[PDB]
RNA sequence: AGCUGUAAGUAAGCUAUGAUCCAGAGAUUUCCGAAUGGGGGAACCCAAUAUCUUUUAUAGGAUAUUACUUUUCAGUGAAUACAUAGCUGAUUAGAGGUAGACGCAGAGAACUGAAACAUCUUAGUACCUGCAGGAAGAGAAAGAAAAUUCGAUUCCCUGAGUAGCGGCGAGCGAAACGGGAAGAGCCCAAACCAACAAGCUUGCUUGUUGGGGUUGUAGGACUCCGAUAUGGUAGUCUGUUAGUAUAGUUGAAGGAUUUGGAAAAUUCCGCUAAAGAGGGUGAAAGCCCCGUAGACGAAAUGCUGACAACACCUAGGAGGAUCCUGAGUACGGCGGAACACGAGAAAUUCCGUCGGAAUCCGCGGGGACCAUCCCGCAAGGCUAAAUACUCCCUAGUGACCGAUAGUGAACCAGUACCGUGAGGGAAAGGUGAAAAGCACCCCGGAAGGGGAGUGAAAUAGAUCCUGAAACCGUGUGCCUACAACAAGUCAAAGCUCGUUAAUGAGUGAUGGCGUGCCUUUUGUAGAAUGAACCGGCGAGUUACGAUUGCAUGCGAGGUUAAGUCG
RNA sequence: GGUGUAGUGGUAGGAGAGCGUUCUAAGGGCGUUGAAGGUCGAUCGUGAGGACGGCUGGAGCGCUUAGAAGUGAGAAUGCCGGUAUGAGUAGCGAAAGACAGGUGAGAAUCCUGUCCACCGUAUGACUAAGGUUUCCUGGGGAAGGCUCGUCCGCCCAGGGUUAGUCGGGACCUAAGCCGAGGCCGAUAGGCGUAGGCGAUGGACAACAGGUUGAUAUUCCUGUACCAGUUGUUUGUUUGA
RNA sequence: CUUCUAGUGAGAAAACAACUGCCCGUACCGUAAACCGACACAGGUAGUCGAGGAGAGUAUCCUAAGGUGAGCGAGCGAACU
RNA sequence: GUGAAAUUUUAGUACCUGUGAAGAUGCAGGUUACCCGCGACAGGACGGAAAGACCCCAUGGAGCUUUACUGUAGUUUGAUA
């Protein structure tokens, strides 16, 4: 999808553009993911089979693909993606001087 | 790099030793149904014969085989002896469905038009039945014509609403010449000659296989010599490659600022394009995501070319003694039909019935019939393309619809529902960017509500976007219990307000005048006709011809149709 | 442009010139600092009609010039939908109940009792069609029930039907039906022989009692019967 | 079912014991609120059983075994039907 | 307690004598009459329900008759195979 479950993101639109975050799962056919501590949200739960005192508590919602862009491991600067011809495993192969992500 | 459909919810699991997912080839495939071992009220019941299994044994389980017809071969076989009916067995093919389409046949209406109705029209249309094919049908002159000819069939333009047909009424309605798309030709019978069998006429009569031979400028046989080579195919599940359909790969270029919950918007300053087609993203993006222009790719299976093999087919010149060239056929009388042609002066082509030729010194046609001239050679078979149609699969397009529209059906629709049955047949789309879908408290059995919270907004709370009218309520400024009112209009005191600012707005005691709307009628308030009210829908259009007015281009001239490239 | 003079009721019907709706092209514009749509106003033009302002609303839409049309609604005893009036009106589908006590948020209507009343060749018991889960147990009360409801043939969750001998098949045939060959006939097909299907009839071996919340000639107890199978108890000529 | 022969055709009669015996239906309503009548509808629905007194009787009235009080009520006690 | 229907242009819906498509709640001139209901009766609303079944028309249908026209199945008689 261009983006994996175990990936270091910065986001691009939406009200926490600027933040950076390890990303928690992947969504593919719906295009989403979600993002460590980016989307809070408030539910409100009554008494189940977890959590058997159901508070109004709060978890990350899942945010579009494409308001998200990688970060180069070595380097820490967002970067456009693109893929190359290493000893055949292709991997991305980073946008801003050839490096592999 | 995640995954176990819709589908939430939980429980158990799988995957970097490559899941899930995608394309090619395989395997498995209960029961009904042509249904085919026998039966039957479809999805059930009951067997026979062999092999194998459970049990000490019977009962029980499994697997194969077993319809009918045809067409080939053996065995058995008889009223009736020889053998043919028959019977048993082995072999060969059919059988049913559909794409509510397109084709060729068999049989074959009516309402309607003729301002009635019989001939005629509707119309060889609708319906029913047979047979197909990927196309069918037609197709290689017993032809079209009229001097000077041309050469198989089909389709389009034109000829032309002409020549004709017609209770000569309503109406029906050609063809050839001329211009184009596509183009292609072939095989038998007969005479004769051999091999075999029967009649052994031991005459050569019957036949079976092979050869020869295919036409009108007449051709062949037959006798004479030449040659014994050369031009082609509408052929194969044979090889060699080339492409192609069915998965995929890669693919340029942006940040800050203002307003917002959120920018793709605004303002600055940049970059990219063989890519500014389109879709998504919290609002309107060339530069965020999927793509696009361009470049690349197939283990397997299927298609289409090309070139190879293999299979088939194809010769000249002369002679004119004799033989061949499709018989109950062509044709004629009688009765019907088809030709644009309704018996007509009726040629041509078919069907039923009866009669019935000739043989190259011949036979048919040129719209009754004859003579002369001209063009052909029936009574045997096959054949690509140019033309018709779309159940279905891929890729797209629209001065086409947008939930009473568009399919009957945007949603679990040929469904619910209705009918014994054949059959008839609907209604019903929209929270939000994201479920963040209201924890906790209070009234109440609950339903429902009020706070508090989510959220940019809840009067966006699931009967959830917007939220019109009929219709039902609550509150108020002004009027109303001596008054006969199609309900308004003109005149007007009092009270209450204060506007798109101008000769202001609401209500109104009292006074004059005044019999709705539509349709059809000589004529309507009509006791003539229609409407409960509100909302939606609901009626002179298009194709092809003919005529007139206006307008433009050419002008004694004007203009192209089908078709070809695009 | 001035000025004079003359004219300007109208059904059928002819002629002219315009208003408004949707879509296409080209040009110039607007929009979350809020488009379309909805609602209110005391505004403008000779008419169809045009603006501007407030409130609501949340994503698209005007203007100019030309083009194309499923282009305008008050009426068809029109079609579909929603809502009125008649009106809190007719009716609530034959019949005897009363009281005490239970349950419950709530009782004329549900439960338990007592007395009273109704049918009794039926309004009692069993069965073939037909229906198809309506049957039993535990919960429920939004709709169905002509009132009510704590109740139910209603709703939710679990559960119930046991055969050698009963009724049907592995037995028989009636009417009628089907029919290998056959005979007839534009097609399709019509009839019919051998042989079959087809009960409402023929044939054919088990009874009495007990037991569940729901089955009993089916389960259990006792005592039987029918058809087979295994074991231990003479020449297929035929007198076996 | 019972006889008689024709008939491929070792030798089966009957004692005890113990074994074998398949498929379909089977709930519940059924003179009814569960079937046919659009309805929890004063209609229709084959067959067997169907008691006592008085009576010829399955008539008539009252009752036995069994079943039932019928799905809108409380008042008043006019016209009229 | 529950809860319909046929109907309906809008209605603040009197009487007499006239007028008028010639029989008026609504038009003229008069006469009478404070506002809103309940139980009753049927004179009027040419009252509601059914685009007259009576009568005539459409160069409308359909069923029937016959010495109306034109045909035909069936029966019969001749020629010919």
């Amino acid at each position: 999808m261009f983006v994996k479950k175990g990936d270091k993101v910065k986001v691009i639109t939406g009200k926490d553009k600027n933040k950076e975050g390890v990303v928690l799962a992947a969504f593919p056919k719906q295009d989403k993911v979600i993002v460590e501590g980016v989307n809070v949200v408030k539910k409100h739960q009554k008494p189940n089979q977890a959590a058997p005192q159901g508070g109004i508590l709060e978890v990350e919602a899942p945010i579009h693909v494409s308001n998200v862009m990688v970060i180069d491991p070595s380097n820490g600067e967002a970067t456009k993606v693109a893929f190359k011809e290493v000893d055949g495993k292709k991997v991305r192969v980073s946008k801003k001087t050839g490096e592999v992500l």
